[PDB]
């Protein structure tokens, strides 16, 4: 038996072992040809129509070149063939468990649909890997190629969503600790998955990707670091790696939390809200589910795709009336308008608790100025974006280890100073969108200075085009002028 | 009035007239994001997940640069805004037409469908187009922006599927000719459709592109030929332009007619077949039409996209069983096995009345050899793939125009002899490729011994295997060596 | 007269103005293409290949490419084609006054050959237009193109060096304002030479460019500002502005002053410095210069490219000796060795008065320890670099103006807080490099300890390395653990 | 420990210590100062890149293909010696060129030196041999596991061939596939063109259509004719037609582009004028030209593109004549193109007669009346041998290939078994000329002379023949 060669635009060509295509070639992995990497994005950005299907390919490839490139530099780390397909399998199957429109779905969809559940894609992924493999025979498959399904199955699952239940991992012991930051990196989020995604969003985009994989590959070693093995960059490149957060930040800023791409996201949200009665999606025992309630059953969500939109877009059924006109305005592209984007000031920091309360706020202001129209709290959306380095207010490049050139086997800690002055100060922070639903001259014009007039009593930041949009309302403020 | 922006990662930034602005955000254009650019191609090339909307978005973008460049540097021409938009809007709508999976529809499932009805995406994207205008009130708009409805939807609709019968189209007379060649090029093929589809196509295959669009542009002009106005080459481009055919024959050879992308257009092209008694597709009025006949009803046709192959595979229905499991083959990858390609000798041609006699005329082959199995004409498929430079077996230099550096207004004609004798002697060829649909070791060496044997009897050329797969049938034919 | 294209892997097919083929085709820009974009570069970065010429060609490019967009977009600018072609040939003839190796020449050669004259490569470049201008009979071709000599040359070389003595420009007036933003942009460094440098160091050094220079182009627009028109931001591309001078620190880090390509300019300079005194270089008139004085006559200066590497390098007179032993150094890669690097703390920073003193404050240091030799003064090299986002302490950004999208002629003002908490808190820093001529084992050693127990000494910055490089050093310092 | 080098075409490269000594010598470092693509560079003005860089590219490539090879057949028992010695051969296998590359093999040394038989293979066998001995690299390689009297004779073949039955000294028959790699002799697919396609492309600003990685990922060794052989899959055939219409393609629009071509040749006269007056220093201290610097190895180490400086900006008297020339060329007062043509029919044009051509345009008796009688002198006629490699033959038919059912049994695969669309013939010869008078009455004259030429000859009607010699081309029935 000899090697699948796949062509991908991003990575050329890659080989895959014949258990990786066992595992590709099965409803539960080909169901992610249907669910579109960046969601609402495709929308914005006409060259986004990747998938997660062609986005795991990479990380499973990634994944393997990584553990490949540690195992042919340090032979004494025992890396074995068997590890590098459980590496490679992780990866494969990390973004198993999205469903429709990926961040989507479980950033928007579950938690205002099923607000008490607790659910992530991660978690899907754990639960949807194993109805993969139980369904379609793979246990045997994995022991024809020396894996062990009881140490092994766990070991990639453990790679995914971290410890299934003072050294917490059963799957592999210490001395191979560093397989474990491949995949998913708990500590500092320093994998494969970005380094894909970096990649593959810049190509679709229009929007080229600073950082280099191929060389943060070619510098990495493993050392011992407070008695595991670890992965360690090369001292000098941490520059590099500020910088590949910094893509992250800027990819996000410029894509992914767009402020049309998000209100897209959210009429999709509405959609899905006021459809989820009356669709059904067949699970096991020919048993119905919800598309809220798919997530329970493994095989009603491998059916949860985005082909949810076109179900409800060309439906007939008049229960679905209000799904559908939702859906419809979105192809008039007759959005909800944005209003405008403000930060808070000092240490306020908005918590989650009060997300709801943020429109009912917007209305209460009263800004000083004649208006015809007058809006209710159900006119705005405020939608409020968590920016990090991946870790709240942490520097993730604390979390990390270095080695030298003159003694590439000890590992060394490097800190912000120690790198350059010209760096972030924090490494997180909020942004507040605001959209009205009612869409005309007038109740624009209200909506922007009910939304400055806001800013002004809660101490945010002055919106940039304030001075535009509401010149009454921004002379008030002593802050702004 | 201002132009709104979008990002392609082909084109860069492109900028979009509010009129051209209206046509794309109505149900009818926004329907070719679920309409897969290469079909079944996804399916062998993970990169080749566009779809026709961003490459309209493209063709109507470069219809506009050339008709931009053209009135530039020849005023002369007296090329309005205008001219400008009603090529714009004719590069735009030129993809209306397409159905699922684009190739696979209109040159797999409709001739085997409705084989008494002559369907062309072209004659689609017309009749989309008037339901199009018709539908969201664009009449009204277009006249807002200085167009004249009948003169111009006559000429947009002229542009896409030539004369809709001296001078043969009522849009623009003679003095603007050259505006036809841009869109699409009936008397040679060179349009900026091509030009998109492989800028497009390569990026998202993995494929490079060779072939330079703005180097073409930049040295296109506007001479007199025969009465007409017509765009006319450099003279020293001749060499690209071949090159041009040569490209698009090499991505057709690579991806296009991937025999394993053509296999699973067949498959799905089955199942379609199969489901087209049961799916309903509502449309005009409320009636239910077949995905065989959503072509006769514009409002049916907008709602007949890619969507259709999930709503199979996700089925409940028993009436849909049988189309079901092919798909849920396709999702396996146990597809009908590939047992070669050959191609036809000397003067023989294969007629398209002819299809049907071919797997007959293989199962018929009878083999000197041992065979477990005995296989029957259902059991393969034969698929005949006419390749050409666009024009059959003409070569369609000969129908360019040139101008050479010395006198830029006088029109030249090159001939092949003039260029190279490196370049093809024939412009035109058959593949022939056969495929099992039993899979088993035994049905797939009969079904070997049988096509080797078949292309022996017919003259076909020997297949480049041959030798290997069948070692006692090759040795008979002399002309094998 | 017709354009002549030119084919740039940059920008592509670029057209050319007859009289910008007549400024090209002189011996003064020719010149160009000997002399290497980034110096020393090539020697780490072996794509780094581009010469000053092709870069310039490119910048001419841009620079037409920002006037023409603004011209089409807003036709009340009254820009005149001689406008667009006196900023075009500002934009080729920015670079006509680099020396040799580029940056190295003026800054590092000149300032220790002539300490005394100041020089720099701007008023190089004034000058070097003006004999070009003159020895090649350019004004007459000017007056048949529509320029006016007197005025237009005057606004040339005002867009190179800025003004020649309150508005304070003669080529052109207040109304024009925008004009002198295009090509060297002394109010905050937005300019088209940047734009230029970026995609093509990028493009051959093997790093990739995340600046989009196209997207600003689309959004610029002029706008009055305390009555003057200037060129404005879209407001909500403020992000991308700050992330265009983080892209130039970032290639200032990566490779402008890579550590080894400036040591290798170091020693490049030395062997020139040796080889002052017997290098001739004739000017105008039979008169002899040497390469510090070339820059007194333009004749001279002509002749001065990177060609004095290799004269120096394949001479065999004595008095050229020790210049060529140090190039055949470079040769064997027997280079000065890097000890480390280093930053200061507070706000103190180093004067440039004081860059002298600094190889002796290395020596005499006192770090306890055996060393097997002891090193003096002249054994170090200390380099300062100052790092900044091009106006030393100040936020570039905040000399910028924005436009909003609901009144696009009113100006308007961002401040850092208004766009992100991630955001640079300091514009300005220093790096202090410190290497040693003494490159055996034993010397390199001493040189580690000298160094690391300097930066003890004054409070700088823990090197990365320095607790594997100086272990028996960095225990007395408190704050380094 | 390796070096990193970060390629813009390969990414990046990790360099063998042995590898960076050899590297950082004169001999090497030299490739640095000489461009690629000569002339090209006064073309295309991305084409700034030099031999040094390709050098890299190459023994990178050979070092990924043998790898791979490896890696996938333990069977053949590749050494870490064999791929330290096949990366050396890709290496060094440039280091012969001379002052803008085919410009000085190809134009200067036939003219200068119509003697002697010299290619820069021969060059890049002297040189290395030269910089092994000059630089101590013997001691160092045997540190490494080689054996200098085995590996240098190995080296020296994969670039030059056999240095005099099994041909080779350097490895035994079942290492025969090595020999494929750098410089492949049987039918021209090695690393050397990868490179160059890609690096010439992203320079140039045209996009390159051909994967050498997919090509290295279906690559395998078999037995043909009792010698293993690097062979292909069948079904990447047609990608092997491609590369050399890729190959066909780049020599078209860039390498032999006309202007660049007459670039070249006006370098070439400027070289010719200076070859009296320049002395470069050799080994004993003798003394050389640039037209005998390829005698001495020690002089041909400073033998560079810096040649066309030091004329340029010389004041001595003596080289006034090369110095105008290459001032010419700064100020574009070029030669002009007049136009191109073809042999017709079996027509071929030997190599002795080059020498003749000028003489029999300028014989030529157009019927139309002319100010300037110009000369054979006034013209230059530049052949251009166009071939698939080759010379007549079809590469192709040189190359093995395995099917997927049997992938140790080795197969050929005729042109009829692919397609009717491919070539009939794999060569063909241009015919070039151009006129040194560039005034607007010699070069009206120039094309009279030139068509007539052309019909007297038989030749194809060049494509412009109607508009530049309307009076001349209704005499010739066969082109209307
Ligand atoms: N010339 C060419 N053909 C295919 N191809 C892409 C498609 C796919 O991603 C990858 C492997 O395709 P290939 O056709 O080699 O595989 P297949 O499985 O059909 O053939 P087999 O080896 O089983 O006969 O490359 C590609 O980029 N270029
Ligand atoms: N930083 C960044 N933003 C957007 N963008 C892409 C997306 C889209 O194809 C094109 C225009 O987006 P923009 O955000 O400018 O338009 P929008 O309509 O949302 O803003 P408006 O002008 O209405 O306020 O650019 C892009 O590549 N990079
Ligand atoms: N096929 C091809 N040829 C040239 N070329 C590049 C080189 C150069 O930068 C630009 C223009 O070259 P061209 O050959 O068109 O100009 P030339 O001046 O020799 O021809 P003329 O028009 O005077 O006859 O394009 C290119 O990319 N591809
Ligand atoms: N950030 C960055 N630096 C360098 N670099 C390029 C230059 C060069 O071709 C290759 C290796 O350079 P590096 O700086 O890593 O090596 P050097 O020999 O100086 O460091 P050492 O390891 O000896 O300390 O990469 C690069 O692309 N990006
Ligand atoms: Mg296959
Ligand atoms: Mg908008
Ligand atoms: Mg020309
Ligand atoms: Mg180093």
């Amino acid at each position: 038996d000899t090697m699948k060669v796949i062509n991908d635009p991003i990575h050329g060509h890659i080989e895959l072992h014949p258990l990786l295509v066992r595992i590709i070639d099965t409803p539960q992995f080909q169901r992610l040809r249907y669910i579109k990497q960046l969601g609402g994005g495709y929308y914005v950005f006409p060259g986004a129509s990747h998938n997660r299907f062609e986005h795991s390919l990479g990380v499973g490839y990634l994944a393997g070149c990584l553990v490949h490139a540690l195992g042919e530099k340090q032979p004494e780390l025992q890396i074995s063939e068997r590890d590098v397909l459980c590496v490679q399998i992780a990866g494969l199957c990390r973004n198993l468990g999205h469903g429709p429109f990926s961040h989507m779905f479980d950033g928007r969809f579950i938690p205002l649909a099923r607000p008490e559940v607790k659910w992530t894609h991660e978690q899907g992924s754990v639960m949807m890997f194993e109805h993969l493999i139980n369904s379609n025979g793979i246990k045997p498959v994995m022991e024809q190629y020396g894996l062990i399904p009881e140490e092994d199955i766990c070991f990639i699952k453990e790679q995914i969503v971290g410890p299934l239940e003072l050294w917490p991992y059963k799957g592999r012991p210490e001395n191979k600790s560093f397989l474990y930051e491949i995949v998913s990196n708990k500590r500092n989020g320093i994998d494969v998955d970005k380094w894909d995604y970096f990649a593959r969003d810049c190509h679709h985009l229009g929007i080229q990707n600073n950082f280099d994989y191929k060389r943060f590959i070619k510098f990495a070693r493993v050392c011992e670091v407070d008695n595991e093995l670890r992965i360690c960059a090369r001292d000098k490149e941490v520059g590099n790696l500020y910088d590949m957060f910094h893509t992250r930040n800027s990819l996000h800023r410029r894509a992914y939390q767009h402020k049309v791409g998000n209100i897209i996201d959210t009429m999709i949200t509405d959609a899905f809200l006021k459809a989820d009665d009356y669709i059904e999606i067949t699970g096991a025992g020919g048993k119905k589910y919800r598309i809220s309630t798919a997530i329970d059953d493994m095989e009603a969500y491998t059916k949860l795709t985005d082909n949810i939109f076109l179900e409800i877009l060309y439906s007939t059924d008049p229960k679905l009336k209000d799904a559908r006109e939702i859906l419809k305005q979105i192809e008039y592209r007759n959005l909800f308008k944005y209003v405008g984007e403000t930060q808070p000031t000092g240490q306020i920091k908005i918590k989650r608790e009060d997300y709801e309360s943020l429109p009912k706020e917007v209305a209460s202001a009263k800004p000083k100025v004649l208006l015809d129209v007058k809006l209710k709290a159900e006119d705005f959306i405020v939608d409020v974006i968590n920016m990090d380095y991946g870790m709240q207010e942490k520097n993730p490049i604390d979390h990390v280890s270095f080695y030298c050139k003159t003694a590439p086997n000890r590992a060394i800690r490097i800190t912000k100073n120690q790198v350059s002055q010209l760096l972030p100060e924090k490494f997180a922070e909020q942004l507040i969108r605001v959209y009205c639903k009612k869409v005309d001259r007038k109740s624009l014009y209200a909506a922007r200075q009910y939304f400055v007039q806001w800013c002004a009593d809660r101490n945010f930041t002055k919106p940039q085009d304030g001075d535009v949009i509401a010149p009454l309302i921004t002379p008030q403020k002593k802050e702004w002028n």
